[PDB]
């Protein structure tokens, strides 16, 4: 049931060199891959190598990899290959700027599982596909998307030649492949909340135990969120498109509940296009915020992001109060 990439496009991979003036950008935290299309596969090579060094894996198997993923991500508005890419932008940015304090079997696991943490996005939400009534939600009940996210994960590895971490012992092929369970689960932003209340906690009381694995994980899975929502950190009009990509597809869904004559929560309704800024804002003020926060907390580096998920919030306060 699965797709694949042909020898061709990951060979046309293979031969990718980044150009020197991009080295400089891809450093800094708000920088955006929207431009340059072209490069999108060829830049998350530059980064795994920027991280793990050109020794981590089969430079072969790895864009075979790379590519057979780009296939199993839907030509939809926003949950695409574009995401992914940002995404695992994202989680790079922050890794290289905390370098001491991941393992080598840690950035590896991460950056994949960023990359595959939307596998398969149909556009839906799973509220959706739950409350009726796909064979997704008939068979994984809770986060649905997530764990398919991951089962799809799972059998791309699966594939001839693709199996990235074949160079490890079934004790550590087997951690890793925990490590991107949890960390993909990570982004059911419903679970972020008890996440983040714990970690606010841990950090209060200071009882936070980097020690401790169980305490571990819940780092990552804010860090997941974090890169997952980062979008809303890149420079104003960056932000300010991509708004219109989750726009899309929630209206779509919204639209497909009212082809059954049922009232779509006034979020995925296109026909309260005004709202959103009040909307947005809401989101940033409840969700971003709160999160970016408890971030730069406990990596003291990741503060740019909150700086600039600051910056935007206060562009869509004046696009509420009447200046954009
Ligand atoms: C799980 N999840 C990740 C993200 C997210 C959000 C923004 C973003 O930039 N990214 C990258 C990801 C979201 C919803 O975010 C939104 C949050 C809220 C609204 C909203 C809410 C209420 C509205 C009411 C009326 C009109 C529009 C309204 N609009 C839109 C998007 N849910
Ligand atoms: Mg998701
Ligand atoms: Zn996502």
């Amino acid at each position: 049931h699965m797709s694949i990439c042909t020898s061709e496009e990951w060979q046309g991979l293979m031969q990718f060199t980044l150009p020197v003036r991009l080295c400089k950008e891809i450093e800094l935290f708000h920088f955006d891959i929207g431009p340059f299309e072209n490069m999108w596969p060829g830049i998350f090579v530059y980064m795994v190598h920027r991280s793990c060094g050109t020794s981590c894996f089969e430079l072969e198997k790895l864009c075979r990899f790379i590519m057979s993923v780009k296939k199993n991500y839907r030509r939809v508005p926003y949950h695409n290959w574009k995401h992914a890419v940002t995404v695992a932008h994202c989680m790079y940015a922050i890794l290289q700027n905390n370098h001491t304090l991941f393992t080598d079997l840690e950035r590896k696991g991460l950056l994949i599982a960023c990359l595959c943490h939307d596998l398969d996005h149909r556009g839906f939400s799973n509220s959706y596909l739950q409350k009726f009534d796909h064979p997704l939600a008939a068979l994984y009940s809770t986060s649905t998307m997530e764990q398919h996210h991951f089962s799809q994960t799972v059998s791309i590895l699966q594939l001839e030649g693709h199996n990235i971490f074949s160079t490890l012992s079934s004790s550590e092929y087997e951690q890793v492949l925990e490590i991107i369970r949890k960390a993909i689960i990570a982004t059911d932003l419903a679970l972020y909340f008890g996440n983040r209340k714990q970690l606010e906690e841990m950090y209060q009381t200071g009882s936070l135990n980097l020690n401790n694995q169980s305490h571990r994980d819940r780092v990552i899975g804010l860090m997941m969120t974090a890169c997952d929502l980062c979008s809303v950190t890149k420079l104003w009009p960056v932000t300010k498109l991509t708004a219109n990509d989750i726009y899309a597809e929630f209206w779509a869904e919204g639209d497909e509940m009212k082809k059954l004559g049922i009232q779509p929560i006034p979020m995925m309704d296109r026909d309260k296009k005004d709202e959103v800024p009040q909307g947005q804002l809401g989101f940033y003020n409840a969700v971003a915020i709160p999160c970016y926060t408890t971030l730069t907390q406990i990596l003291p580096p990741t503060e740019p992001l909150l700086k600039a998920c600051r910056d935007n919030l206060s562009q869509w306060e004046k696009v509420i109060r009447g200046e954009e």
